[PDB]
């Protein structure tokens, strides 16, 4: 039993990671089959970039690219929106299988942030509603990708890109586009108003339930409306009917049913935690879906 | 910036993987140049095992070692205390450089959690002052490891064994020896009085500081001893000169004194957080060694 922030494995994407220079700016890269994706502000030395003037004027030649104790020569170079494809004369042999992705706010994935294009630690990271990340990221970390694994698949849907001033961040998926109003650029913008992800919660409650941890519970029940009346109060997202589908197995294996725990979690942000943890957290926790409990409290491996 | 729970890459360990089964009964293994390191329960099927009996009567043809899509062929076995290094004819090819190191209570490392041989996830631990482990594991998960990585190297220091019935988890090194009064056997056996890491919590002060949390810092300070003798009030445990001297350099990058911070921890502790968090956290958090903080908040890669 036991409940950690677990992030996959990140063996497959280690391989991948490459180091990208050009000029005096140093960031990561993404190297699948025989294209390195990097961001785009590497060509960059910010404040206000016409990227398609400063692509023209580049060069095969200027874009040092790092494959550990191999330099990789680039062939040919595109912008596709806010990413690079700089498309080399090796095919990475620990290319996987892969698919390029993009999430959906509420959904999680592990983040395996790079400097120099040597990985530096792996962590789990949920995509906030207001379309950041609340990660770990220096100078230097740009590139590094986010990405979730099935079987024997990677899913990229994440390349980080800029912190904002709140100390979140903010990066594109691997086509190249922003998620959310984020512009590669050094003018103002700010993260918006977050909400809580009020789906996951739940889950992560289930994930409580499974693993001994029953304080919160209750006899009471509500509506779904009666309860999402209460979820905007408390900035909470508000719980679909599609929702209570997709935690249906949790409550399933626990026998507590959906509109139970809703009227369990309604007690906890009414009253607080008074005192005590659920799952070691003194606070409701956002960053587990519920395929993600069921990975974890159930035990699917990847191969 | 940003500070999150970060685990280790893992992938030099993922090639280590291996699934050992041994009659109707399946755990995980560690593949080192031609050994394969995995618990000793293996052989049994665990009220009151004699393993000397169990391993004399074992041959090497009961032991069924899968390295994924590959039976390997054992040669030989020995039982080193709570571990079998069962010896094959095939020597591991991603063996990297590594080590098997003894970690001390307060010491955190990365822990790759495995079934039938696959890596499932990965998440990062400390070793609790009473020698257990709060992490995740299902039936099957046996023989995962724990791990720093320190430049190229691999310094395995856990193999987990077994839950104890708090939920926590206990296991030993590579050497084989249990960390605790813990015994590879069902019986009653209960992990001991826990204590939080004083040192840890100082760090993570300061992995605050560093980050923009300033609000539980004070003008205030007091003595290591008038500390101290609040440290065991609240159940932390002893602050040393040594701990000191190991909070220097966060000491040093933020200008907060070692003793300012207890003086802020005391304060904290006397008084809780009031309905603020620390780096998203409404706890004090102990998982943090000095060490992590510096390569978290300043970038230490591996290669
Ligand atoms: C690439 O490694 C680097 C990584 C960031 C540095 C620290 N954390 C990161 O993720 N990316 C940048 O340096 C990025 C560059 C572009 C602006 C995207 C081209 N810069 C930033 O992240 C900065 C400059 N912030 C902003 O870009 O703008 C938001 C802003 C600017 C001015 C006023 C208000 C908001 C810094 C925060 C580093
Ligand atoms: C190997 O995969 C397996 C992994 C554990 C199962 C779930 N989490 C794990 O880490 N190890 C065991 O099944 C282990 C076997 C030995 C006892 C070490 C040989 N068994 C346990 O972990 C159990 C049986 N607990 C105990 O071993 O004993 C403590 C105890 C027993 C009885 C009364 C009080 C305390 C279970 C908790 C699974």
């Amino acid at each position: 039993s036991g409940f950690r922030k677990m992030a996959f494995p990140s063996g497959k994407v280690e391989g991948c990671m490459v180091q990208v220079t050009c000029g005096t700016t140093t960031l990561n890269g993404l190297w699948l089959d025989d294209v390195v994706y990097c961001p785009r502000h590497v060509i960059c030395t910010m404040l206000n970039p016409n990227y398609e003037d400063l692509l023209i004027r580049k060069s095969n030649h200027n874009f040092l690219v790092q494959a550990g104790n191999v330099q990789l020569r680039v062939i040919g170079h595109s912008m596709q929106n806010c990413v690079l494809k700089l498309k080399v004369d090796t095919a990475n042999p620990k290319t996987p299988k892969y698919k390029f992705v993009r999430i959906q706010p509420g959904q999680t994935f592990s983040v395996l942030a790079c400097y120099n294009g040597s990985p530096s630690g792996v962590y789990q990271c949920a995509m906030r509603p207001n379309f950041t990340i609340k990660g770990s990221f220096l100078n230097g970390s740009c590139g590094s990708v986010g990405f979730n694994i099935d079987y024997d698949c990677v899913s990229f849907c994440y390349m980080h890109h800029m912190e904002l001033p709140t100390g979140v961040h903010a990066g594109t998926d691997l086509a190249g586009n922003f998620y959310g109003p984020f512009v590669d650029r050094q003018t103002a913008q700010a993260a918006g108003t977050d909400t809580t992800i009020t789906v996951n919660v739940l889950a992560w409650l289930y994930a409580a339930v499974i693993n001994g941890d029953r304080w919160f519970l209750n006899r009471f029940t509500t509506t779904l409306n009666d309860f999402n009346l209460v979820a905007m109060k408390y900035n909470y997202e508000p719980l679909t009917q599609d929702h209570v589908d997709i935690l249906g197995p949790l409550s399933a294996q626990t026998g507590i049913a959906v509109l139970d725990m809703c009227a369990s979690l309604k007690e906890l942000l009414q009253n607080g935690m008074n005192g005590r943890t659920i799952l070691g957290s003194a606070l409701l926790e956002d960053e587990f879906t519920p395929f993600d409990v069921v990975r974890q409290c159930s035990g699917v491996t990847f191969q």
